[PDB]
DNA sequence: TTATCCTCACTAAAGGATAA
DNA sequence: TTATCCTCACTAAAGGATAA
């Protein structure tokens, strides 16, 4: 169940989701696209000022992509 | 047609030809969500470090909203 | 119309690391 | 395991603005 998403704090929200979900762990992820730990903490509890390019290597991490669609 | 995305480059890609097809200026869409138009410039040609609370301004601004998805 | 410029205050993210 | 800390180099974004 993918919902519409409409700020940095509901996407981090689902992106955290879907990590504990999987049972992953932030340093796995971290390792896994070459960032530190510490960065995916603050996305997930901090996310506002997050980079794209943090977000997308996150999202890459996690198995996902995303598309846009109408605001509704 | 929205497709993946998988990156800021595509990202901002895909949102400047959403811009464009609606025939909107950077300047009036910087007004509506209160930000400035070079921010817009930055974003759409210069994607990677833009923050995430630039990215859901935008996206408002262009009545879009986002969805994550597999990645295939 | 939009890429581009100046300044300033702030932050992200890298390097490194810790507690419990 | 993850929130949190230090340092440093870099940038985004705000304030302000321009060319053509």
């Amino acid at each position: 169940s993918f919902q519409k998403i409409y700020s940095p704090t509901q996407l981090a929200n689902a992106m955290k989701l879907v990590r504990q979900q999987n049972g992953w762990t932030q340093a796995e992820l971290a390792k896994k696209i070459g960032i530190k730990q510490a960065t995916i903490s603050n996305f997930e509890n901090n996310p506002d000022n997050t980079t794209l390019t943090t977000f997308f290597k996150i999202l890459q991490s996690l198995e996902l992509s995303m598309t846009l669609c109408d605001a509704k």
